[PDB]
């Protein structure tokens, strides 16, 4: 796990991840929207049966 680390925890930090995300979901800068969007996104798509 260091390896994967090494490349990408690196290079991102902490919630910087979730605005990548939210980027790749809507191009076009909205910032609240961004972040709510890919917030929505992790609670209604990854793993819904856990949460």
């Amino acid at each position: 796990l260091f390896d994967n680390l090494e490349d990408a925890s690196d290079i991102s930090t902490q919630e910087e991840a979730l605005d990548y995300i939210g980027r790749l979901a809507l191009p076009g800068q909205p910032k609240e929207y961004r972040l709510r969007r890919a917030e929505h996104i992790i609670d209604n798509n990854l793993l819904p049966h856990m949460g």
